[PDB]
């Protein structure tokens, strides 16, 4: 295929699991049994970029959804956001760098960069039921690593 994909889900370091909240936002909180179906898939894109053994470029979209994870600056600071695409252009092997994302794995985790924004990384918040965001500090108060489930597809 042109490009490459493969459906997963993200779970924050604190064993968040993240679901949308209003059509173009998204929220992390601590799910288990049932509700767990709520959850968000993605449909990660390996898209081209500066790529290193350890840090990949992807884009991150909604499985089967014509919604991607973008970076754009907003009252003069990077922010992160659901957007909206042509669902007949999209995905694409070279997408705009808004919309590219540095896969990073350390420890065991997996940290998401902004491609547009460096050091400006996919954040949640210590506490329940708040919006994910991009943060631009790491080893702070804000969750910056996670781990990936691959689903069936």
């Amino acid at each position: 295929a042109p490009v490459r994909s493969l459906n997963c889900t993200l779970r924050d370091s604190q064993q968040k699991s993240l679901v949308m909240s209003g059509p173009y936002e998204l929220k992390a909180l601590h799910l288990q049994g049932q509700d767990m179906e709520q959850q968000v898939v993605f449909s990660m894109s390996f898209v081209q970029g500066e790529e290193s053994n350890d840090k990949i470029p992807v884009a991150l979209g909604l499985k089967e959804k014509n919604l991607y994870l973008s970076c754009v600056l907003k009252d003069d600071k990077p922010t992160l956001q659901l957007e909206s695409v042509d669902p007949k252009n999209y995905p694409k092997k070279k997408m705009e760098k808004r919309f590219v994302w540095n896969k990073i794995e350390i420890n065991n985790k997996l940290e998401f960069e902004s491609a547009q924004f460096p050091n400006w990384y996919i954040s949640t918040s210590q506490a329940e039921n708040m919006p994910v965001f991009l943060g631009g500090t790491k080893g702070g108060q804000d969750i910056t690593d996670f781990t990936m489930q691959f689903v069936s597809s």
